[PDB]
């Protein structure tokens, strides 16, 4: 509350560390479904069904232009990518599997880097 703060966590490396994590996600072999925005003219159903499209390139632009107020807002956009993936793709599909792998991969890096 007012004049009563928890001890100050060092957040000065978060920008750089999120950038590294994102680079590792960009370079994973199963990143291909997630590198670029889904083409909303060419994928029937996507515009209507997925209220908040998200992809790695869009996360990268947001990151680089100071549009993440903190590391939690960044984690939320990464997760949204995989949540979208699950909404539109059967588990038993290459893309469905890609998303499950990439989520696991992200969550490990997140824990090992920050928790």
């Amino acid at each position: 509350s007012m004049s009563v703060k928890k001890p100050k966590r060092d957040d000065s490396k978060d920008l750089a560390l999120c950038s590294m994590i994102l680079t590792e996600m960009e370079t994973h072999e199963d990143a291909w479904p997630f590198l670029l925005p889904v083409n909303l003219k060419l994928v029937p159903g996507y515009k209507k069904v997925i209220k908040k499209p998200m992809d790695f390139s869009t996360i990268r632009e947001k990151l680089s232009s100071g549009q993440y107020p903190n590391l939690e807002t960044f984690a939320l956009d990464v997760r949204l990518v995989f949540d979208n993936c699950e909404t539109f793709n059967e588990d038993d599909s290459d893309i469905g599997r890609a998303g499950h792998n990439m989520r696991k991969y992200f969550e490990k890096k997140w824990t090992d880097t920050f928790k």
